[PDB]
């Protein structure tokens, strides 16, 4: 009645936790059959993100739940299942699936002239019921849409084999003994690679750009519990950057030693891949690297510096886009189409939505939402107040035309955040 949390992912979790600590009634609408977002997904094989093999790169102890410890037995890293059934653990002890709706997907959301909002939800029966709620809250995550290259190279319709996107890979096991192109440098393109190179007759990844490959560990420190530790916190913008620079040189080398583009920019500058593996498997001959498709030569692909090979498929690892399309007017979005939310939540035009979890800090994102839903929770039932919105659009071009003092202009950077001071001001 009071609150519709639409998503049962970590961030919608963490809001009834929030709402259901303080009294306020509310209702959570998730369209999949179970809780625990994409973690739910290559468990059961449903088109997502995730892969089979997929795995935490933050600490277990920064990424669980601050009330809610994961079991003792859990390594650093849980595989993608041991998450799964950690969240549903969590909503079984915090109370919460009475007010979960599963297989409800949410496909319209309008603001009335009164102030309450009208949310439309089809169910299982593929039919319609509308309802009237006094907030909401979008907690339904920004890794949805695809983002594939456009165009695709030339020739692409005359390919012999097939054209996916990571969304649609799931294990290797489907590509044994077959040829494969990997496209992009990102965290799955590492990762489906790697994967490839113990099932594909031959994987091949194939690289416009370059970007800062570094490990998941320095010092036997996992490079989240390093951001922690007072003595990284001590040192100055430029004294860490270097710390970086040395031990990456030692650990590693040089990336152009293996094949692969410098980036034009140093650490910090917009480009961190976390891997243990692809580097060593390019040493052992299990990935080859090359340097960007040109066009689709029948069942081969051509590369932009003259080469060829035979292939039967090329998955695209290019990313996402942040779409909400049950918000029939357009998400908090600018002119260039920067995000505008007053600390990176509250819209300045609408009172009475919120969204949870749009924000991509350097490492766990937890501590980050408990904050978020936290606050929302005293915004509901008036325990908390906002600035005037004027006030509030002050905050967020402050917050923009000073970002581009650090990746300059590019398109996902308007949810960038440093985990430090974020969390201070809560
Ligand atoms: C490949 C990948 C690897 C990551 N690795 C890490 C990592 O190692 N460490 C880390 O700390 N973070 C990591 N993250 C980030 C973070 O953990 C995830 O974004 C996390 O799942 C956040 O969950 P969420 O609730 O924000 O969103 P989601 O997981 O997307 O959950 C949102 C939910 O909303 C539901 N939904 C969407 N639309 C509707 C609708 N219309 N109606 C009803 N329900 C709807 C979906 O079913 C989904 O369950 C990773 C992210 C990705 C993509
Ligand atoms: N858990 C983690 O470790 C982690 C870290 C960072 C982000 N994330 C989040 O999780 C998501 C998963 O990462 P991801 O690897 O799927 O995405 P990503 O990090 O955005 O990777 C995109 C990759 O595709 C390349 N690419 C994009 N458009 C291209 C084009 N038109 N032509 C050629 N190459 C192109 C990019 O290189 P270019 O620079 O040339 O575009 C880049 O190498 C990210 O989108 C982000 O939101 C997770
Ligand atoms: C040593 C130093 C250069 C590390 C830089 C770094 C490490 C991790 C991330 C992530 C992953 C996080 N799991 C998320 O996307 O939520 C996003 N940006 C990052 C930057």
């Amino acid at each position: 009645m009071r609150v519709c949390v639409i998503g049962a992912g970590l961030s919608g979790l963490a809001v009834g936790h929030a709402l259901k600590e303080r009294g306020i009634s509310f209702v959570c609408l998730e369209k999949a059959p179970d809780v625990g977002g994409i973690w739910r997904q290559p468990g059961a094989g449903e088109r997502g993100p995730g892969y089979r093999t997929l795995h935490l790169a933050t600490a277990k102890q920064l990424t669980g739940y601050a009330d809610f410890p994961m079991p003792d037995a859990y390594p650093l890293y849980p595989r993608h299942s041991q998450v799964a059934a950690y969240l549903r653990s969590f909503a079984e002890w915090a109370g919460l699936l009475d007010h979960v709706e599963l297989r409800t997907e949410v496909v319209s959301v309008r603001q009335d002239a009164d102030g309450p909002w009208t949310v439309v939800s089809r169910g299982a029966d593929g039919a319609q019921v509308s309802r009237r709620f006094e907030q909401v809250v979008v907690a339904s995550g920004h890794h949805n849409e695809p983002a594939l290259p456009d165009p695709l190279p030339a020739g692409a319709d005359s390919f012999a084999g097939t054209i996916l996107h990571s969304l649609d890979y799931r294990d290797g096991g489907d590509f044994a003994g077959r040829r494969v192109v990997v496209v992009g440098l990102g965290a799955s393109a590492v990762d489906i690679a790697a994967d490839l190179s113990r099932h594909a007759e031959r994987t091949l990844l194939s690289v416009r750009r370059g970007l800062h490959i570094v490990p998941k560990q320095l010092f036997g420190m996992s490079v989240d519990e390093i951001a922690e530790a007072p003595w990284w916190n001590e040192m100055s913008f430029d004294e860490r950057r270097r710390w970086v620079e040395q031990a990456l040189l030692v650990a590693r080398g040089r990336l152009s030693d293996y094949g692969l583009p410098e980036p034009d920019h140093p650490v910090f500058s917009s480009a961190t891949t976390l891997s243990d593996e692809i580097l060593s498997r390019i040493r052992h001959g299990a990935v080859t690297p090359k340097p960007a498709i040109a066009s689709f030569d029948g069942d081969r692909v051509v590369f932009t510096d003259g080469t060829s090979e035979p292939a039967d498929a090329v998955v695209y690892c290019t990313g996402f886009h942040m779409t909400f399309p049950f918000l029939p007017a357009g998400c908090p979005m600018s002119a260039d189409g920067s995000v505008e939310l007053y600390r990176r939540v509250v819209p300045a035009d609408r009172p009475g939505l919120y969204f949870v979890g749009l924000v991509r800090p350097v490492g766990a994102i937890t501590r980050l939402v408990e904050a978020q839903a936290e606050w929302v929770a005293r915004l509901v039932d008036g325990a908390a107040v906002l600035p005037a919105a004027d006030q509030m659009r002050e905050e967020i071009g402050t917050y923009l035309t000073g970002i581009v003092q650090r990746y300059g202009r590019t398109e996902g950077a308007s949810i960038q955040v440093d985990v430090g001071p974020y969390l201070a001001e809560f």
